[PDB]
């Protein structure tokens, strides 16, 4: 009963990228068992951002992944208490993002707190020059390890001038209380920026995510 067919969330991010400090607040909603969600975010401090929004977009919700009945939905099971995650993104030109996140449930709503540190992006590269044009659809390879759930993705960002800008991403997801881990499987994700204002101080996103078997 505790995760309903429709759930709202609130999110706060505190971040810095190449020294530039910012905060973002947002709200979102979706259908956790169907794997869909939308979010409306705004920059509250340090805007307009002097880098590509795209590096922030995947930081804003793993309770909304559709799972087959026979793949334990570890992140849904973790509630009400919730879970935490920790992520490293190594971009192809030496930029690095590290992220930590806490997810909890309050009054029927998911509450997300995110901290983000982006460093070593080349000043002439696509992130600091805002040359990115969104993500290709991705697949996260998931596996259990040392009592937590790991996920690995090769992400590709589209470039305005054509071609792609890649990152390797690895995340550890850990429930606050031990609940059942799945085996190895994959999650197919597509994240789109649906709307934004000129300077990306107001941004809307949509994501669809669905777990699939990788054996059987």
């Amino acid at each position: 009963a505790i995760i309903k067919e429709f759930m709202r969330f609130k999110v706060h991010m505190e971040g810095s990228v190449n020294g530039h400090e910012f905060e973002i607040e947002g709200e979102g909603e979706g259908r956790p068992y169907e794997g869909t969600q939308t979010a409306k975010l705004k920059v509250t401090k340090g805007g307009p951002l002097p880098f590509a929004w795209d590096i922030l977009s995947p930081q804003f919700s793993k309770a909304y992944v559709k799972h087959p009945a026979d793949i334990p939905d570890y992140l849904k099971l973790s509630f009400p208490e919730g879970f935490k995650w920790e992520r490293v993104m190594n971009f192809e030109d030496g930029g690095v993002v590290t992220v930590t996140q806490d997810s909890s449930l309050q009054d029927g709503e998911f509450i997300y707190k995110v901290k983000l540190r982006g460093t070593n992006f080349p000043s002439d590269g696509p992130v600091m020059q805002k040359k990115t044009m969104g993500f290709e659809a991705s697949s996260e390879r998931m596996y259990p390890e040392d009592g937590a759930l790991k996920g690995e993705i090769k992400q590709r960002l589209k470039l305005k001038d054509g071609g792609h800008y890649d990152a390797e991403v690895k995340t550890t997801y850990k429930a606050k209380k031990p609940v059942q881990l799945p085996g190895a499987y994959n999650v197919n994700i597509k994240l789109d920026i649906t709307s934004h204002n000129e300077d990306y101080t107001i941004v809307e996103q949509y994501e669809r995510a669905e777990g699939r078997h990788s054996t059987g």
